[PDB]
Parts: structure tokens; sequence; C-alpha cells
């Protein structure tokens, strides 16, 4: 199971791809990791355009069966949420064009899947991702690490028949 | 002066194109009008993919010099700011690909441009749009009418040399 995970946001976009074992305990190989960066010196449409281009390239190169993103919750819907939405919109256009389905999981679902319970610390999730990927050191930077956590979260729920389409 | 206007939304997205003409009072011809509709029965990527497709075709075909969008982030919102963000992401990707600069205006700026002051009734804006376009009756449907108001708001500021890049 090849899964792309993505972590959007304002200035960075984490983009990772893992190949998960079809059987046994949750275990995966890291195929790709990057962070798409933005420039304050380019128009908004350039930032979003770059995200689309990079996501499409990764979807093309690795042909994942799924794209996984965080199900974003906001206490307040405002311009901040709107701008995170721009980045996800670019991801969705790429997924549409590449023919890859998209799934979303809440932050507590990630914590539960990777560190055992919904109140687990982000640090414990990071350590478990390191373990699942068989890595000497945990992935850096945090944006990439978060994208990988979401990809592995999808794989976990997909295996037990509870994947969550977006 | 060819301008595309967008009334953003995920379930409904208004998309209009006007050609502003002459050396006098604001006057325009309607070149194109549509409302893109998407449903919560559909995957997010299909909804956003449709919006991107319809907007990009219009940008390619009509060669506007500008795409103008309304922005509003009051507490009450017709659709979640996050999801309106998805739609805007699609618009931005389209504008990036077509090489058309993007501009944004709030309801106060629309009212100032088309009705003379920031507290004018929406109905006064609607009446002015009808007048500028030389129409007996105001354009329909409502999402299209709102998109046209945004396009003409941009045209007004553009003529003044005070347009507002996104
Ligand atoms: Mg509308």
């Amino acid at each position: 199971m090849v899964v792309a995970g993505i972590d959007p946001g304002i200035t960075h976009l984490g983009l990772g791809v893992v190949a998960v074992e079809g059987k046994g305990a949750l275990k995966a190989r890291l195929l790709h990791g990057e962070v798409v960066k933005t420039s304050p010196q380019e128009p908004a449409k350039e930032r979003v355009g770059r995200i689309h281009a990079r996501v499409l390239e990764v979807l093309h190169r690795f042909r994942p069966e799924a794209v996984a993103v965080e199900e974003q919750f906001f206490y307040r819907q405002n311009e901040l949420a709107y701008k995170v939405g721009w980045a996800l919109g670019a991801v969705l256009v790429a997924a549409f064009e590449a023919g890859v389905p998209v799934y979303a999981y809440g932050p507590m679902q990630v914590k539960q899947a990777l560190a055992g319970h919904g109140h687990a610390a982000k640090e414990e999730v990071a350590l478990m991702v390191r373990g699942i990927l068989g890595l000497k050191e945990a992935p850096r930077p945090s944006h990439l690490a978060d994208a990988l956590a979401i990809a592995l979260t999808h794989a976990f729920y997909a295996r037990m028949g509870t994947a969550k389409p977006l």
C-alpha cells in the first residue's frame, strides 16, 4: 500500500510517501519526503500553484493508492482557516487530476493510531513514526514528520476497514 | 478591459466576465455568466476539481486582465471559511496556470465603488450593476449577480489606478 501524506498550512507544506506492508504489524518504508516552501515575494497564486505542481509530480512518480490529510478543525472560521483551505484546494486539484482518492483523519485519530490513545503527546507520535519507518533518527523537519504521521494513520485505519474518505 | 469576477463558495461559485468599454461613466458588456454547482454527495476532490476546470476554461477563453474575488470573514458565513478556501485554492491554481493576476475586495469596498458609500444597501449595488451593464432587469441568478458586482468593483478601482492585489 503506497500512501502519500500531506500537511498543509501557511508557509510550509509537508509531503511524504510511504510503502506499507500489506500484512503483519504496521510497518513501512519511507519512499519520499519534502517540504514545499513559499516565498513572501511571490503572489498568493504562485504559492498555491507551486503546491499543485509539486503534489502532482509526487503523485505521478510514486502512484499512491491514497492521499491522506488531516481533517482540519477550527474553533473560529476566519481568514486563517481560509488560507489553509487554499493549500488543501491545490492538493485536491492535483488529486483530482492524478486520479488518486483522498482521505482525512482528525488529530486525535492520528494520536490514537500511532501512539495508542487520543491524548498522546506529539513527541510520542514522532517516536512511533521513527519506529514504524525503521529509521535511525526521526524525520525532520516537523512538517515532513507530520505528513508521514498522517500517511501511516490512513494505512492503519484502511487495514481495519475504517478509512475515512474526504 | 476584460475582468472575471468570482463569488466564492464550494456548493455554489458565481463566475462572470465583463468587458468594460469607453472613456466615460462605468459601462460594460456581459461576456460570460455561470454558477458552478457541487454537492456534498461528491468527494472533495471532485467538487474542487470541477471548480478549477470551469474557472480555467473561462480564463483561457476570455483572456481577462484580472480575476477579482470577494472576501468576507464576518462571524456568520454562508459556508465554512475553510471550504471556501478550497474553492479559492482551485481559483488560484487556475489563475496561476492562465497567468491572470488576482485581486480581492470586501463588501465595504464593493459598496463604496458601486453605491457611493460603505453602508449602502446591497440592493443599491445590484441596481448599479444592472445600470452599468445596460440591462432592463438585473442579472440572474444571485451568485452570478454577486460575481458581476465584484468584477465591476475591480474595474472601478483599476480605472483609478488603485486596484487591490490578493
Ligand atoms: Mg454566492
